[PDB]
């Protein structure tokens, strides 16, 4: 693994920073173009509670490594030195989908499927590789370009994927509860089917502007997860097709086994309409943007 990032790029300002990472544009020197660097603090310790595993670097490195797709963020080079390990990844220069979407004027159900299906397409790709994101949210859908006439969405931050392992369960407490599936609230079993409820939570919100099982407390949003707990309220839904509300309710479904699974979602017919009437009525039918602004802007 390579050593002196300083040597190889010129950074600049900072994007974002979360747990043990902190992100920064930064420019190639040998071919001018533009990246982001994801500096992670390597753990120094075994009893050290900052930074991250050697196990848990090298998964998302392993994962990260393995994805080409337009709708994932790509890996360009990985750096290590004694304190970091350095992800030189693919630059997501448009911010997230929710603001972008909420500058506009209107949003057809139509033009918000034209999104959704790349996000679609993307954990298809994932799926298609036993690779579960397990981290599906609002801040994790981008876009490349915010001033394209159709901007491209990445899917981004893989610090909690995993290679689905057919001989092992896997089971742990990680993610935000509000866009959890019930397997992760209940401490079940985990697959590929837990990005398909978040999936559904996601398009819940871009359609009403409203979190459908986020509770006053930590405990209450566990207990509407687990419960299946939500309604589609007149007031957040009202101009709504049903084929919206038929797709959503395919993916909140409590049993993973029942849930509905990637490939079966883009051949749903409001993502994918049969007849003309179906097409229609997903043109007419729109978000309700006055709320959605509303979410957007209060997180």
């Amino acid at each position: 693994r390579q050593e002196n990032v300083d040597d190889y790029y010129d950074t600049g300002e900072e994007l974002g920073s979360g747990q043990f990472a902190v992100v920064k544009k930064c420019r190639e020197k040998s071919t001018g173009l533009q990246y982001a660097a994801k500096f992670i603090k390597k753990r120094r310790t075994k009893s050290s509670r900052r930074g991250v595993s050697r196990e848990d670097i090298e998964r998302e490195v392993s994962i990260l490594k393995e994805i080409q797709h337009p709708n994932v963020i790509t890996l360009h080079e990985v750096y290590e030195n004694k304190t970091d390990v350095i992800l030189i990844l693919e630059l997501v220069a448009g911010g997230e989908l929710f603001d972008f979407l909420a500058e506009k004027e209107s949003l057809t159900e139509e033009e918000a499927t034209e999104f959704l299906k790349q996000i679609l397409n993307g954990v298809y790709y994932l799926h298609s590789l036993q690779i579960a994101h397990f981290d599906l949210k609002p801040e994790n859908i981008m876009l490349l370009d915010r001033n394209v006439p159709k901007p491209r969405i990445k899917i981004i931050d893989f610090g909690l994927a995993h290679k689905i392992d057919f001989g092992n369960e896997f089971k742990n407490i990680f993610g935000t509860p509000e866009f959890v599936a019930p397997e992760i609230v209940n401490y079940e079993p985990l697959g590929l089917e837990a990005d398909m409820w978040s999936i559904g939570v996601i398009t819940y919100i871009l359609l009403s502007g409203a979190s459908p099982f986020l509770g006053d407390t930590k405990q209450e949003t566990l207990a509407n997860v687990s419960a299946v707990n939500y309604e589609f309220e007149d007031e957040y839904f009202s101009n709504t097709s049903a084929l919206a509300k038929d797709f959503i309710r395919r993916l909140l479904v409590k049993d993973p086994k029942k849930r509905m699974t990637i490939q079966d979602s883009l051949q749903h017919p409001w993502i994918k309409p049969k007849d003309t009437q179906q097409a229609l009525s997903r043109k007419a039918s729109a978000v309700n943007m006055e709320k959605f602004k509303k979410f957007a802007a209060a997180k």
